[PDB]
């Protein structure tokens, strides 16, 4: 009798619903959901939250009782265009409401009950002004079923922290039907910076109508300025515009001068199809994907006319060149580096790095890290050395590769193939250093899909023994949902980190967490 499953995925500021707790129960003897009982004393701002409501979903088809299913749909959707902040009005029926509660919520049903399996859920609606911060703890105190307390069978943790989020993009936001590619920085003045594709036909990869988009947050990414285009090409030469896709956006900071940067690959013709299969081998738009990028030096507002810089990096004999999707670095002593991958003449891809001595002038390549392999980010242990994380087409764990010369020779490292697990997946990897935290020390921040199997439960490691070990106490989980994975991490301030993520929430997913909360 009465299973109840809490979930944890963010927690979308701006949704009229989120879903809390799922319950089932096999109604064999029982005629009347009564109530529920939960104690939210233990929230931090507990002023935040709007409402808590109370929804019955349906029963099950007779024959799928051995499915032990929480739910028989998904009661919001993340994917449905301009319909992803409410609760779907025919997947659930509100039984109960709680409005500005205190720590005790009493949700009263008085729900009869179908003869068999019967669903519920709790839905959380925080207010606009919430804090990023907020946390909300949520502890089931009582189910009760005909005038008494009823068993519950919580597999789920009882510690359960639910927190905030914000979906800068949504399914169908500005007309466009999905929002993949996401990539995260911090400008000079602190301005938060997230990139990523526009699809807007669909969700589907590399040609189509796809830009690349921009939002910029003032305030710590709490709101988000209207969505700007770095990179689009439009009509290009009379093509079609779904024929001239631009996508799978990388994004750095030159820290000299405050010149944002992002590279991205422009896919021209190949008609409906996809580029990993559609770019052969040449130089030109009419043979090979191009690689271009767009600048800003007035802090990501506006950006310049694209820049082509096939010609100076790509070998010909290559399929396909492109960056590595998220964010770039300026090192130590000032050098641009992007995350690189190629498919060669034999189509294998190949990670590597390409790098800018003269402020992004010119870029230049040298040699790839590892065979089959594509998306890696990289990162600047000491001054001098590079450390390259990278997506592996073998297995399901993160390959490792060290360079002291710019990618003229790599040394594997002992974490690699060992130490992060992945599904074959994209991954975040950012360096802190002591004097740029509140910590004072020095730190490797990881996220990506925890799992060798699914994306889903999005998490957030750190490693103080430069990636060595990551200790469970240095993790945290944000979403156990299924998404499509892709992150990005950066530091909001000395003490906060940024992550936007493609969740099961929004596309487009931003959380804020205090480096204290992560590590301690």
């Amino acid at each position: 009798t009465v299973f109840v499953h809490q979930t944890q995925i963010p927690i979308l500021i701006e949704r009229q619903d989120n879903v809390l707790f799922y319950f089932r129960l096999d109604a064999k003897e029982s005629r009347m959901m009564d109530e529920i009982v939960l104690d939210f004393g233990k929230s931090v701002n507990l002023s935040d939250v709007q409402a808590v409501k109370l929804y019955y979903g349906g029963t099950e088809a007779l024959q799928d009782k051995g499915k032990k299913r929480f739910a028989p749909v998904d009661y919001i959707s993340s994917h449905r265009p301009g319909n992803t902040l409410a609760a779907i009005p025919s997947y659930s029926i509100k039984c109960a409401e709680a409005l500005q509660p205190s720590a005790k919520v009493v949700l009263k049903s008085h729900y009869k009950l179908f003869p068999g399996i019967n669903f519920f859920w709790i839905s959380l609606q925080m207010k606009p002004e919430t804090s990023l911060f907020t946390k909300i703890s949520s502890e089931l105190q009582s189910v009760k079923i005909d005038g008494k307390e009823a068993i519950c069978e919580e597999r789920s943790p009882k510690d359960i922290i639910h927190r905030m989020a914000v979906g800068v993009r949504h399914a169908g936001d500005d007309g466009s039907a999905s929002f993949r590619i996401p990539g995260l920085v911090t400008s000079n003045k602190g301005t938060l910076l997230g990139v990523y594709d526009v699809r807007y036909n669909s969700s589907v990869d590399l040609q189509e109508y796809v830009d690349v988009g921009l939002s910029r947050s003032t305030d710590g990414g709490k709101t988000w300025e209207k969505m700007r285009l770095p990179l689009s090409f439009g009509e290009y030469d009379g093509l079609p515009a779904a024929q001239n896709g631009v996508g799978d956006p990388s994004i750095l900071v030159d820290t000299q001068t405050n010149t944002i940067w992002v590279v991205a690959a422009w896919t021209h013709g190949m008609g409906n199809q996809r580029a990993w299969w559609s770019s052969h081998p040449g130089m030109d738009l009419y043979q090979t994907a191009q690689l271009v990028m767009a600048k800003s030096t007035d802090d990501g507002k506006t950006w310049s006319k694209p820049i082509n810089i096939t010609e100076q990096v790509k070998d010909p004999s290559w399929y396909f060149l492109l960056q590595g999707p998220g964010r770039g670095i300026t090192m130590s002593d000032g050098t641009l580096v992007f995350p690189t991958q190629f498919i060669d003449s034999t189509r294998v891809p190949n990670a590597g790095i390409m790098y800018s001595k003269d402020r992004g002038k010119t870029w230049k390549m040298h040699n790839m890290a590892r065979t089959n392999t594509t998306e890696a980010q990289v990162v600047e242990t000491e001054p001098g050395v590079l450390m390259l994380n990278m997506r592996d087409n073998r297995g399901g764990s993160r390959a490792v590769a060290i360079t002291k010369d710019l990618g003229k020779t790599w040394t594997e490292h002992p974490s690699s193939r060992k130490a992060l697990q992945e599904p074959v997946c994209m991954a975040s990897l950012i360096h802190v250093e002591a004097e740029d935290n509140v910590l004072d020390k020095d730190i490797l921040l990881f996220s990506n899909p925890n799992t060798t199997r699914g994306r889903n439960h999005i998490t957030i490691k750190a490693s103080l023994d430069d990636g060595l070990t990551w200790l469970p106490e240095h993790q945290l989980m944000l979403d156990e949902g299924e998404g499509w994975g892709y992150s990005c991490l950066t530091m909001i301030d000395r003490e906060t980190i940024g992550i936007l993520y493609e969740s099961s929430a929004a596309h487009m997913t931003f959380q804020a967490v205090k480096l204290k909360d992560l590590i301690r």
